[PDB]
């Protein structure tokens, strides 16, 4: 019954974003009652001392994108993380729910309208994408954005 | 007395980096006994800058890599951060001493000997630059590693 959100970010690559970033996120998720599936969490089942081990990490993110209800892109960075990307246009593709995070000020796009690569968007609806759009953790919980919206059935 | 390290990092670009990394860092460096520049507080680079200020804030930066004794530069992301690597090589032109911190486990380099592109090893010695090279929070305060020994000349 809980909508499923998997959580995409590069967090997991270094030992101090993982440790601090990531928990407050999956936090603020938990607290709209979303069930969170966060890879780097996830795959920890693999046997990596096995030479395919890359192999079924990829199919188990690829089977997660395909089961969950919506994606949480962490897309900071310039440029985002390749592998959030990846996921991010597989989840477009399979009309899943899009919901879109970045904290970072900087700047860096190839249009006006939106603040990234404007492929990033191509999910979103075309009136109200930055409804999506979060940009401080604290905001994650606003009942004004499409996370609350999308949980409450508006 | 107490020497001096520029703590160059893109961790002040996100609010939750800036507020949740880039602290322990300081302090760890700062229990030490080492006087922490820490550029964005510092120069109060605290968003994006206008039309009459981001010449100064460039200025100001390169002033404090010229007047530092060492760099602390957090080499984390694929790449490292463009404004990071400018100000390394002003400190290895400078003949300043160097220490990386990295702790992405992600490989990307053009070469087998260094993790990352070779020339963020130019004011590195060719043999035991290892020494120089962090690779978690914990390490920092390490006995056997670099920044200390060059603390209490060795
Ligand atoms: O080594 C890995 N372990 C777990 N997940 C990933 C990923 C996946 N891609 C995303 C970032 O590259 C991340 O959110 C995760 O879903 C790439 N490499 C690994």
């Amino acid at each position: 019954k809980r909508k499923i959100i998997y959580l995409a970010s590069p967090y997991g690559f270094s030992q101090q974003q993982k440790t601090l970033l990531l928990p407050p996120i999956v936090r603020a998720l938990e607290a709209l009652g979303i069930e969170v599936w966060e890879p780097f969490a996830r795959n920890n089942q693999i046997d990596f001392s096995q030479a395919d081990w890359a192999y079924r990490v990829a199919q188990a993110n690829l089977q997660d994108v395909k089961n969950c209800d919506g994606i949480f892109a962490v897309v900071n960075g310039t440029p985002p993380d390749e592998g959030v990307m990846v996921e991010l246009g597989m989840a477009i593709a399979l009309n899943k729910a899009i919901f879109l995070f970045r904290d970072d000020f900087r700047r860096c796009s190839d249009n006006e309208r939106y603040p990234l690569n404007l492929m990033l968007f191509a999910g979103l609806p075309e009136i109200g994408w930055e409804n999506y759009y979060y940009t401080s953790v604290d905001e994650i919980q606003s009942h004004d954005k499409a996370l609350y919206k999308w949980l409450t059935g508006m």
